[PDB]
This record gives C-alpha cells, sequence and structure tokens, in this order.
C-alpha cells in the first residue's frame, strides 16, 4: 500500500460520512468543545468511520516511515500517558473553563502547578488534541478534553491505568511470563514476582482490601475497587461499549413482564440502563458485597425505577438461588474466567434455568466478530477478508486486543472467538445453542443469546 | 476543522510527495520490508511529509471522536509499549527472517514464548504495522520491524525506556512534582522520593554503578550506561536526528586542517561520522572514563580514520586542557545543564578559546525552530507561507511533538529542559557578553539545530 492509495481510501470514507451529515443536517465533528462527541450510529456511517481511522493511522505511520517509527514511538508514547497523569492528578480538566480561555498564570494558581512546568505539560497535551492554546499565554478546552469536565469516571480510567495496571502489571508482564509461562492462574501476575509461597496477592484482593486512600465518595477499605467500578461505569456512559447499545442488540421489550438476573452486575448501572428503557422488566443484580456497596448502590439507583432493580449478594460460583428466571445475564464476566471456572458458573446457571422458558445472555468480545443487528446485500465494495473495523489492523481489532491484554495483565484472562465460545458452552452443557450473536457496528462486544435445546 | 478539510489537506501534501517520487523514479514507501526507510531529504518533500503526518493524526483523532479518544487511549496506548517490550526481550525481530514468513509454532520454539501467548503479542504488534501475518499461522516482517533486525541499538532504545525511564522516572514525575515542586535539582527525581538526605541517587550514578546485569558486550558495572550509550548511537545512525545531517548544517570542509574538541562526546560515534566525511579534521572526544570505555572506544573506531579521532578523559566542568582549537563542539550536552552549570561549562570553553580563531558549535533543540540550510534555497520554485509556523512546528506539529518528548525525557531523568532561540542567546551572553550567534541551522525533518557561536 502507498501514501496515494491510503489518501484515496480516506477520501471515499470521508465522503460517506460527510454526505450523511449534510443530508441529515447534523453538526460536523470538530475539535471545539461544542462538537458532537460521536458520529451517528447508522451502520454505514460507522463502517466508514472505522475504516477511516484505520487508514488515517496507516497513513501517519507510513509517512513517519520505518527509520523514525520505533525511534519516535519509544520517545513519545509514554509521555502522552504522563501528560494525562498530570491532567488528572492536578484536576486540570475542571480548572480550565469549558467555554472560555484561561491564562497559564491563573491556571497555575488554581491547580498548584508552577507555571513553567504547567506550560510544558499542556504543550504535550495539545499535540494529541487535548486542550489548545488560542492565543499566547492562554489555554482552552477541546472536544477531547471537555468530555472529562466534571466527570470522576474519566479520571478513574486515567488513574487506574497509570497508577495501577501499568506499573503493577503490564510493565511486569514480560517478567511474569518468563517466570510462570503461559499461565491462567491469577496469582501468576506482576505483584507476586518475588512473593514467598502462599503470600501471593490477587488483583481483586488488592482492590477490595487496600484501605490507604479515598476515591469519589469511598474512603478507606476498597477505595481502589470503587474506582475500578467507576471505570466500568465510564465505559457504559459513552462511546463504543455504551450501555444503550444493549437495547439494539436484543429484543428486551419482547420479554414482556419478566425477571433478568444480572450475574456479576457490578453496581447495577447496566441493569438500570436496560430497566429504564423497558418498564416491564425486573432486575436482580447479583454481586459480591462490600462495606460501602449497599450505600453506594442505593445512592446511584434512579428512583424512577420504583424498585424494579434490586441487589442480592451472591457468589457467582455458588448455587443460583433464583430459579426459572426469564434471563440470566452476564456482561463481561466470562472473559476473566478460564474454562474450568467459566464452566462452573455456566453449570450453576443451567441448574436454575427452565430449559423451555429461560435464556442465558452474555455480553463479551467475540474476537472474530459478531453479526450486525437485524435493523441494519453490500453495495459498495468490502475490503479484504474482514468486516470494517476487524482484521489485523482494524481499530475494533485493536480495542479487542487492548481489552484482551487488560485482563491478561491483571488476572491472566483472555478473549475468545465465536467458535471458542460455542465450544465452551457446549462443554458446560451439550444442549447449549447460540441463537444470536449481535455486535452493533462501532462496538467491540457482542450480545450472545444462548438457549438449551 | 472538519474531516473533509483534513482529507483535502492530506491530498495536497500526498500530491507533493507522490509527484516527486514518480518524477525522480524513486521507490514508494510501503509496509514491505524492502521499502525505503525514509523519504528524500528534499526540503519541499520533508515539509509535505511533516504536514502529512500532522494532518493524518488529526484525522484519526477526529474520526475516533471525543467519546472514544480517552477511553481507547488509556486502554491501548500502554500496550503498544508492552508489545515492543515482548518483541525486544524475546528477541523476536531477529527470530523472524527478514524476507520469509515463519509459523507461530516455529517462532514459539525459537524464542521460548508459548504459542498461545505469542499469537496474542504478535496480534497487537500488527495493529501498529510492526510485523504482519501473510497467511494463517504465519508471521512476517514489515518495514517498521525489519529496521530492528540485527540491531542491538534498537533494542537498547526499547528496553531503556520501558525498563528504566518509564517505571523509575516518568511514572513517578507527578509524585516528584508534588514533593519537590518545579525543581532543577537532578536529585529531585522518582528514585529519591523516599531517600534520606544526602543518600539520593543521580540517574547517571545509577547508570554507571549498577553491576547486576550485562548489555551488548559489557558485563557488570555500568552495563546500563553502556546501553544508554547504545541509545545515543541509535539516534545517530538513522532517522530525524541522524549524524550525517550535521554535514549539511555547517561547513566542516571549510575548516581545512583543524581540530575539533568534542566535549561530552559519548563514545565518539558522532565525531567519527563527521571525521569520515572530512579527511582533514582531527577530533578529540572528551568524556568521563569508565572501566570498559577505552576497550569499547577502540573496538568501535573505524580503522579508516587512521587515528584522527582520539579519546581524552575530561570533566566537562573542569579547565579545558586543549587551548586554541578551531572548534569546541557540544552535541545535546547543554539541555541537561541548568543555567548555572551550563555557564560553568561555557566559561571553561571561553578560557581555552582564541577569540579570533576558535568557534563554539552546539547541537541542541531550538524549541521555536532554527533556520534551513543554505542549500535548500539553491536546490529549490516559488513557495508561499500560510499560518504562523514552519512545517513540523506549532502546537500540533510532529517536530514540536518530538521536541517535547525529548524535553520530557530530560525532565524525567535529570530535571533538564529545552530552550528557545532567545533563551540560548541569553544564556550564552550571560556566560560571556562577547558571545554572538552566527548561525542556527536546522535541517528540515530534524528536531535539532547546529548553532555556531563566536566571541566578538
Ligand atoms: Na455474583
Amino acid at each position: 500500500v502507498t501514501l496515494a492509495e491510503l489518501a484515496s481510501d480516506i477520501q471515499s470514507q470521508v465522503k460517506v460520512i460527510d454526505t450523511y451529515l449534510t443530508e441529515h443536517n447534523l453538526p460536523q465533528p470538530t475539535f471545539a468543545p461544542d462538537s458532537p462527541r460521536e458520529l451517528p450510529l447508522d451502520a454505514n456511517v460507522q463502517r466508514a468511520r472505522l475504516l477511516l481511522i484505520e487508514k488515517a493511522m496507516a497513513l501517519s505511520n507510513l509517512a513517519i516511515g520505518a527509520a523514525d517509527n520505533l525511534r519516535w514511538h519509544c520517545m513519545n508514547n509514554k509521555f502522552d500517558d504522563m501528560t494525562l497523569h498530570f491532567l488528572a492528578r492536578y484536576n486540570i480538566f475542571d480548572a480550565v473553563p469549558r467555554d472560555e480561555p484561561i491564562s497559564y498564570a491563573e491556571l497555575s494558581k488554581k491547580v498548584g502547578l508552577a507555571e513553567h512546568r504547567l506550560r510544558r505539560i499542556m504543550s504535550m497535551a495539545y499535540t494529541q488534541h487535548y486542550f489548545c492554546t488560542p492565543k499566547p499565554g492562554f489555554v482552552a478546552h477541546t472536544s477531547n478534553s471537555a468530555m472529562a469536565i466534571g466527570d470522576p469516571l474519566a479520571l478513574a480510567w486515567i488513574l487506574h491505568n497509570i497508577e495501577e495496571v501499568q506499573p503493577w502489571y503490564s510493565n511486569k508482564l514480560v517478567d511474569a511470563t518468563m517466570k510462570w509461562g503461559d499461565s491462567i492462574d491469577p496469582k501468576h501476575t506482576g505483584p507476586n514476582l518475588n512473593a514467598k509461597p502462599g503470600e501471593e496477592k490477587l488483583f481483586y484482593e488488592i482492590m477490595e482490601e487496600d484501605d490507604q486512600g479515598e476515591w469519589n465518595g469511598v474512603k478507606g477499605k476498597g477505595f481502589r475497587l470503587w474506582r475500578l467500578y467507576d471505570t466500568d461505569k465510564f465505559f457504559g456512559t459513552g462511546g463504543a461499549i455504551k450501555g444503550t447499545n444493549l437495547l439494539r442488540a436484543f429484543d428486551w421489550g419482547g420479554l414482556g413482564k419478566a425477571t433478568v438476573v444480572d450475574i456479576g452486575g457490578i453496581t447495577g448501572h447496566l441493569a438500570s440502563t436496560v430497566a429504564l428503557a423497558n418498564p416491564d422488566l425486573t432486575f436482580i443484580v447479583q454481586e459480591r458485597n462490600q462495606p460501602w456497596y449497599e450505600k453506594q448502590f442505593y445512592e446511584q439507583l434512579p428512583a424512577e425505577l420504583n424498585g424494579r432493580v434490586s441487589y442480592m449478594p451472591h457468589d457467582k460460583y455458588a448455587e443460583q438461588p433464583v430459579k426459572g428466571a426469564d434471563v440470566y445475564f452476564m456482561s463481561t464476566v466470562l472473559h476473566k474466567e478460564p474454562d474450568d471456572k467459566a464452566i462452573t458458573i455456566l453449570r450453576r446457571c443451567v441448574e436454575a434455568m427452565d430449559p423451555n422458558k429461560s435464556r442465558l445472555l452474555t455480553r463479551d468480545i467475540v474476537m472474530d466478530g459478531g453479526d450486525p443487528p437485524a435493523e441494519d446485500r453490500a453495495i459498495n465494495s468490502k475490503e479484504g477478508s474482514y468486516e470494517a473495523g476487524l482484521g489485523p489492523t482494524g481499530v475494533i481489532t485493536r480495542l479487542n486486543i487492548g481489552i484482551d491484554f487488560q485482563v491478561l495483565a491483571v488476572v491472566n484472562g483472555f478473549e475468545r472467538t465465536r467458535e471458542e465460545w460455542v465450544t465452551l458452552f457446549k462443554k458446560a452443557d451439550p444442549r447449549f445453542a447460540l441463537k444470536g450473536c449481535i455486535q452493533t457496528v462501532g462496538n467491540c462486544a457482542a450480545l450472545m443469546e444462548w438457549i438449551l435445546e
């Protein structure tokens, strides 16, 4: 592929998006804070967006060239993360007004970072389109930075990765691999490289036990786990894996008056998203209890739900106490479970299921891709062997791998192909059949519907 | 700016590059291993390339959108580094043949990484155009990965950043800032957050003292410093800051038979690059000695030089023992020196200089940009300028990005900093009021300028 071919590909994809926008009289994405945060969910628009991203990234890579790529990457990449670190820890997103500029001097005063160093940090942020400088000596927001204003969930994501995942786990993965090999034991992770036998610590033990700190309403014990729950919420409130995409991936309204048991449902935020849009559904959120859990669960719970979403403490490996529910639902649970543990959970579900009335729904990455929702005969040419966003340089592929590495790093988890999912479920119970595997375009996760035939 | 406007700007820049390659019958860059590793040095080509990178990065960013940029960035960015970590530590660049594919099973066996985990690691590499999979179950190189084959300097750069700068310094910089503020003390860095007073460890102390390891022919004491010297050579052998760019930024041949004193010259590799191209030049490489230094200095030295490049142990802060040399030269020395220490070094140079015969040459980042070489105007057509910045500079310029990356690298390890042209002039004039900036030459595509100083 050449620079000219990439450019031409880019032109075609932009034309599809630009046409849609203008046809529907929709505002154009820009770097201004008032810009739309995403493009339309129309499947053709999203396919063009995903291809556009991939091509643009290839074009920048090709123009940098082989001599400079490795050289520049190991120089700069780490500093984009560091810049974020500063931005979060000094609360700079909130300190810059959303719609007015602020001088470096007054920004400095507000956040307590000396003006010289502040200037340096901001300068790196600008090159990734986080903030901009509209006039000498002044800072203003961009669309990318403005979305973090007033959002602790965004800061949670920044900090969890930079202060936990990367120094404790991903920086150490090579060493962990050389020590324990290709293991699926969650104890064979970075923090235990020099631990004595029996003194190993699990990621989720560290999260729920550490008491030296505070986060967003939770002080002391488990503040890191609470921040982790905020990260989970961050991926449900916007973007690629947002909760409202669940509504297009399964006919929740067709269940009528029904109960959904949400196994490993975190703080029930995803359950609430489905229940708010589907007034006839009742949700039982099953999760491991914590000293602050019930307090935060009911503070978050929308009163509009009128109690249709409730919390039931539960061990996902134990007998399932709700029998014959319409739906047993697990969102991004099983990709942290090796086959034997996944089978245990699945068999607990099977025992409680009525085979002629219960479904088991899972939301997880399907590494080779799910099917588009029904609502969505190709007209303009498809590329290569893969759907848009997938393939070895696809941007959804990239997201899939990033999540694969995220669970590999903290618990030695892994993502699975569709074939691997069907094989695992059939090992849990031979009656299991995959009825639907729906991946909305732009999403990395599929909603899989399983029944026992 | 909109996606259509970025797409239109991209077309304009690609047209410049594409037309030049066709009209000069030059091979196109591709991701194949046989691709050219860079574009031509022609200034118009490099200006279009730098703009092209900037516009394409803006386009991918805008198309990802505000909702997904930060979500995806904090997920994926760290794993591009971790991918390289695995590739370097398992020696995978050398294990994949340059021009043939290799199966995952065979590669797994060659490097001792289980096939299931190997496939995962390689899959992330592919997304950044490091390696590719030409057929199911097989791995092959790309241009980006093939440049590291047989090159320990490339692996030195990966491992120095991922196993030292990032975990010891960059990830702790917020904490260092909260403890010591905007300090210029090299002791006020990540490793010393809990150090007792007087027991702080300097970066260069750790580099030269640690003896628990080995790198590329140096075992034991100073292996990390040896690896750091390999990374310095890595930036001289190719790409933006390569040593041969020095040859176009100053008239070295115009010096005639002359001596250049290379203060803080690492292992003399940059001195050798200029000496090879200029047979009448003698270089004295002045550097702090190490137990392995002289052995490695002479092993590496090209015999073609016939001894014109020599090593003289020297403390850059001490009196300059070579008097009246034609050139006193410092390449990327002063950006690790706060004003007071830089002034000490410069005044040592002054005392040794003959004001009517000696020059002081420095190569360093000029944050707001130097001037193009003489030849550019000669080789060049009627260009018009738009906007406030030369191509590559400005708040989203990719040379600006580079400049800042280096600024942060020295901030992290020694609390160093890069300077503007005005700040360089002010600094030199404080060292000695006679100092005058004669030339400040930045080749297009380079982030560093070669500055010529004289005492008037
Ligand atoms: Na549970």
